[PDB]
């Protein structure tokens, strides 16, 4: 059982079992796929219809019809761009002040703090462009939509493998810390 939690999801931080590729040495990239969620139907065959964003009726997180194995396992709601640019963008302030704060702690070298500010800095200007990236999707940990508290924003990216359309997960690594229970 892998416990996570973020520097802002400290509150509600949880355990899980799910591998992840650090790249760049930033942000977490998890693979997902795309299934579907009924109480009366299984059907993730179709390879054909697109998504992009997410669904529409209140099937509950682990019980959306149309969603990605990624969420619907992990039991994760859509939070929509629109609304949530308030809470991202909140998250990203605390974020920023945080991880420079907690860095510039321990290693203090102005050449090297100024890097690592360089690679999130050209992952949030690059992901909050919104015309592109206006079909990414924010998930949200159930405890926290259903607490109204503060949960970790799970980060879905849409990528497609030499043209195989996947839903990719990402975290931030100096945000997201974890707890090794194993054995």
């Amino acid at each position: 059982m892998l416990i996570y939690k973020d520097i802002f999801t400290d509150d509600e931080l949880s355990s899980d079992s799910f591998p992840m590729k650090l790249v760049d040495d930033l942000v977490y990239e998890f693979k997902g796929k795309h299934v579907v969620r009924k109480e009366g139907e299984i059907v993730l065959a179709g390879s054909n219809p697109s998504a992009e964003e997410g669904a529409e009726d209140d099937g509950s997180d682990e019980h959306v019809e149309r969603g990605i194995d990624i969420v619907l396992n992990h039991k994760l709601v859509e939070m929509n761009c629109y609304e949530d640019a308030s809470m991202f963008k909140a998250y990203i302030k605390k974020f920023m002040k945080n991880v420079i704060d907690h860095m510039e702690k321990n290693n203090r070298d102005k050449a090297d703090v100024d890097a690592f500010k360089k690679k999130i800095q050209g992952w949030v200007v690059s992901l909050l462009a919104k015309d592109r990236f206006k079909n990414l999707a924010f998930f949200i940990g159930e405890r926290a939509a259903e607490g109204a508290e503060n949960g970790q924003v799970a980060i879905i990216e849409y990528r497609d493998v030499d043209g195989t359309e996947v839903p990719t997960l990402m975290l931030v690594k100096e945000a997201i810390i974890e707890e090794k229970c194993l054995e």
